[PDB]
């Protein structure tokens, strides 16, 4: 019953629109891996970056820096799996293209596809935020991707009736 607390639509066998709080999801499933839509740097200022990192009390952040310093920054389509900080078993920290810097759109693929190493996923809509994709839009990457039981969470009613309609 986790997904009766949430307004929600089936789309195939593998991806669920849901409308509401990706953290709040994700807290209903133990076993799920959380993607945050970050940036090359891991620096969680704001959006479900930011968000991700005060329900983790700051730990998140502390986490990213540490991985950061001793590796340097991710590319743009990377991904990093780090520690879930009890909100998640995991958090996947997805790096999307930045469409004001008129990065390559279709990095979207690659960030979606990392998803797919992970039994249940909640996710946002990458890079449809400050980085100016489309939400339509960048549904259209992760369904053509997503291979696993993967839950899209939008926190936008516009955005939840756009693609349900
Ligand atoms: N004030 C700031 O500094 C600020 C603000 C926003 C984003 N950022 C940074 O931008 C980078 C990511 O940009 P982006 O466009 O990929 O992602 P984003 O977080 O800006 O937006 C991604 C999508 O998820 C939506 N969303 C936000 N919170 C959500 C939540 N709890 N649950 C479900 N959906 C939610 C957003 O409205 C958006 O449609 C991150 O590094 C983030 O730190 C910084």
């Amino acid at each position: 019953m986790p997904l009766s607390n949430f307004e929600h639509k089936v789309i195939t066998e593998c991806v669920t629109i849901v409308l509401g709080d990706a953290i709040q999801v994700a807290k209903c499933y133990g076993e799920s891996v959380l993607v945050n839509a970050a940036n090359t740097h891991l620096k969680h200022g704001g959006g479900i970056a930011g968000a991700i990192n005060a329900a983790s009390k700051g730990a998140v952040q502390k986490e990213s820096d540490e991985y950061i310093l001793a590796k340097g920054p991710l590319q743009v389509g990377d991904s990093v799996l780090l520690q879930g900080h009890s909100l998640a078993k995991n958090i996947l920290h997805v790096v999307g293209p930045d469409a004001r810097a008129k990065q390559d759109v279709s990095l979207l693929s690659k960030c979606y596809k990392a998803m797919n190493a992970y039994p249940l996923v909640v996710t946002p809509l990458v890079s449809a935020g400050i980085f100016g994709v489309k939400p339509a839009v960048s549904f259209d990457y992760l369904i053509r991707e997503a291979k696993t039981r993967v839950l899209v969470v939008v926190n936008s009613q516009d955005v939840y009736k756009s693609l349900t309609i």
